[PDB]
């Protein structure tokens, strides 16, 4: 969990990114193949 904490603070700044990523593709979406694959 000493090293979880470690990867813990990865993951969060993994997730922000992911979030992020997923806020863009839903606009993308929001602007067929593409809107599956949104």
């Amino acid at each position: 969990q000493a090293i979880y904490l470690k990867e813990l603070k990865q993951s969060i700044k993994d997730f922000t990114n992911q979030v992020s990523i997923f806020r863009r593709d839903y606009e993308k979406n929001g602007p067929m193949e593409r809107l599956r694959r949104f």
